[PDB]
């Protein structure tokens, strides 16, 4: 029964983060599910350095947009 | 020091989920930062009863198409 979040927004009772589709200009981008990125909703690599304290597998989201 | 991910995909080393938004059906779509949605990559609402339980703050990254 440990915390998952522990800096992100701590005063919003949920930390929930919208992403608007038609915005997304790259082919492909990476978002946070470990909260520790420094770069919050967006991943930063920081999952591997969680993964490797704790011997945890936690990733990314990564969305993809096909070239048009 | 304690783990996000209790039991998903435990034989998996690092688990990324990709996600070809041009074939999102539903105009608004949630996707699990919990790691406890029995629908995972998706949001199954799972984390409501997280945040009871351990008093966090967690919760979904909701995918939008063009209205
Ligand atoms: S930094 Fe959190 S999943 Fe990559
Ligand atoms: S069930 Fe995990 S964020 Fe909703």
């Amino acid at each position: 029964d440990s915390l998952i979040n522990l800096k992100i927004q701590k005063e919003n009772p949920k930390v929930v983060n919208e992403i608007n589709i038609e915005d997304l200009s790259l082919t492909k981008a990476a978002y946070c599910r470990c909260w520790r990125s420094k770069t919050f909703p967006a991943c930063d690599g920081s999952h591997n350095k969680h993964n490797e304290l704790t011997g945890d597998n936690v990733g990314p989201l990564i969305l993809k947009k096909k070239e048009v």
